[PDB]
């Protein structure tokens, strides 16, 4: 229906890369926190 | 009418993940926040 | 029934959380900065 | 009634907003490089 | 006045800037990944 197909196809678009981007920053909230915890743990501070 | 069940769809899940990227980065900028501080403190530095 | 004013609401709340996420990834930026800075001036470096 | 018109503005503030975000995520990325290469070169390390 | 020909451009808009965030948030999650690694071999700690 006009512009109706091509305009679902780009919101479908968009959540496939907004899962990743989910993805992404629940891996890089992980390394943050790691880093976090070890600078905690230093000796030397 | 038209794709308009489908296209809502698609703007419900977006939301829902944009939900929890926007508490990912919450709880991101607060370990930052004492990554930071703990480096602040260390007196290695 | 009509989706249409509900398709609006949805697209209203996606901008309302992305003006959040904008808002912390500012502070974000902020907080690395100061924690690049922070380690710049570690003297033990 | 037609809701197009404000659909429209929706979508346009959504895009304002993801240019603001990819501008912020940019100046994030050199920081954080900074502070990785800051580190490497850290005395004590 | 048909918008929907402006309002398809605005989410191909949205899917170029998101895809802008994906590929920086990737590089990004690689830099934090090395500060992360490189503050784990330092013997200072
Ligand atoms: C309608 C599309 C939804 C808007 C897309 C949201 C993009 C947010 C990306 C978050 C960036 C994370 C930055 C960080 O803390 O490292």
């Amino acid at each position: 229906m006009d512009l109706a197909p091509q305009m679902l196809r780009e919101l479908q678009e968009t959540n496939a890369a907004l899962q990743d981007v989910r993805e992404l920053l629940r891996q890089q909230v992980k390394e943050i926190t790691f880093l976090k915890n070890t600078v905690m743990e230093c000796d030397a501070c």
